[PDB]
């Protein structure tokens, strides 16, 4: 058993219907990711929400993300979004439909770095 040599996955996976394994996604990455590099705040938090509707889990077009930055610095509230919205066009036109970003600031988040995109139900 010596690395090095070219392997191969090889093996039977199968998994159809219903897939959404393993915490965030290669969508909600994404829209980090992107932010991440799209902005650089010093707060970049993301998660799945999918609660409300009478929707099955999979469902990723509802999500929430937290955004930190300047770039927010007593700007607009539409502005905001578009700025991120922009960068992720494609994710409010095709995955996400609809999800709340919070763009909040430096100076903000401080004071309440405390989000809220679920209630106190934890354990």
């Amino acid at each position: 058993g010596s690395s090095g040599s070219s392997g191969m996955a090889t093996r039977s996976c199968v998994s159809r219907g219903s897939a959404g394994s393993a915490a965030a996604g290669p969508v909600e990455a994404a829209i980090r990711a992107k932010l991440e590099q799209a902005l650089s705040p010093e707060v970049l938090e993301l998660r799945n929400e999918s609660g409300g509707h009478a929707v099955p889990a999979g469902s990723e077009t509802h999500f929430r993300v937290a955004v930190v930055s300047s770039r927010f610095e007593g700007m607009s509230p539409l502005q905001r979004h578009r700025l991120v919205h922009e960068a992720l066009s494609e994710e409010l036109a095709g995955p996400v439909h609809a999800l709340a970003i919070q763009a909040k600031t430096p100076a903000q988040w401080r004071e309440n770095p405390q989000l809220d995109i679920s209630p106190p139900c934890l354990g």
